[PDB]
């Protein structure tokens, strides 16, 4: 959809920017490892 602020293609590999299926919360997610957090990486 219609997103101006496309930051979501600028984490490391292995990182998927993704929101929280609660109340709708954007934060990081890291399938390769199994490690999320709205604290951005750094790889």
């Amino acid at each position: 959809g219609l997103e101006h602020m496309a930051d979501e293609e600028k984490l490391p590999p292995g990182w998927e920017k993704r929101m929280s299926r609660s109340s709708g919360r954007v934060y990081y997610f890291n399938h390769i490892t199994n490690a999320s957090q709205w604290e951005r990486p750094s790889g």
